[PDB]
């Protein structure tokens, strides 16, 4: 099942599907690395209330997950799976896909990230009262930056993050397994061709992405307990769905 030419076609289809669905262009992100938030603007973010910061960030996370949903829909084999499985995959892998994609908006020279139009370090998010979570996200982004990923590599890697046959609650496990294998062949074939099989040992352990997503759900339950109405009234429906039937509607478009 799937010859040499079919693997090279899958490689190119995955690389195309990814370029079409990344929220921010790498060119644009790079042509902005100098637009850094001033000490005053940073103090402004630091002084904003916890609920204000949480709402802005949940809104930003929602926009990203939305482009990730569009990646999955454009991804070969995904829309052929049943609705239950498509939802199991996104509910579990969307956040993880955003966690990989965020390395493109990160600068390892000055340890900053792109946020609301400019770059700023960890201290920008002090008002969230996360600390450990913000550190973890920054460390994760730092470790992926070390890998010097090409766009095709993030494409192939993120497709595999999402197409996970081990996700609890899969109705047609074999059908996901076949797709994951094809995507594994494609990824490794591309790594082999480009002489980049080196990164294989250096890719993050599968439990690291799980740890980050878990910390997110734990820091949210803490916030939701202190500001329940802020979450019901000002948090996005799709965010509440994944982390607290938008998916069924987004997938049917
Ligand atoms: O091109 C693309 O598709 C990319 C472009 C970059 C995008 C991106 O970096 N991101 C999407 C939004 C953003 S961010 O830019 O707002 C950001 C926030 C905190 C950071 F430390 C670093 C970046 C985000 C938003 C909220 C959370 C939270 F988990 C938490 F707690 F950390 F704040 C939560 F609030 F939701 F809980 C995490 C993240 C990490 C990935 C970041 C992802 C999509």
């Amino acid at each position: 099942m799937a010859s040499l030419t079919e693997i090279e076609h899958l490689v190119q289809s995955v690389c195309k599907s990814y370029r079409e669905t990344c929220q921010l262009r790498l060119e644009d992100l790079l042509r902005q690395r100098s637009n850094i938030f001033s000490r005053e603007e940073v103090t402004g973010y630091q002084r904003k209330s916890m609920w204000e910061m949480w709402e802005r960030c949940a809104h930003h996370l929602t926009e990203a997950i939305q482009y990730v949903v569009e990646f999955a829909k454009r991804l070969s084999g995904f829309m052929e799976l049943c609705q239950n499985d498509q939802i199991v995959l996104l509910k579990a892998g969307a956040m993880e896909v955003v966690l990989v994609r965020m390395c493109r908006a990160y600068n390892a020279d000055n340890r900053t990230v792109f946020f609301e139009g400019k770059y700023g370090g960890m201290e920008l998010f002090r008002a969230l009262g996360c600390s450990e979570l913000i550190s973890s996200i920054f460390d994760f982004s730092h470790s992926l930056s070390a890998l010097h990923f090409s766009e095709d590599e993030i494409a192939l890697y993120t497709a595999l993050v999402l197409i996970n046959a081990h996700r609890p609650g899969l109705q047609e496990k074999r059908k996901v397994e076949q797709l994951q294998y094809n995507l594994e062949l494609a990824f490794h074939h591309h790594l082999c061709k480009t002489h980049r099989q080196s990164i294989l040992a250096k890719l993050p352990p599968k439990g690291k992405l799980r740890s980050l997503c878990s910390q997110h759900v734990e820091r949210l339950q803490i916030f939701q307990h202190l500001h329940p109405i802020v979450v019901q009234a000002a948090f996005p429906p799709l965010y509440k769905e994944l982390f607290s039937k938008i998916l069924h509607r987004l997938l049917q478009e």
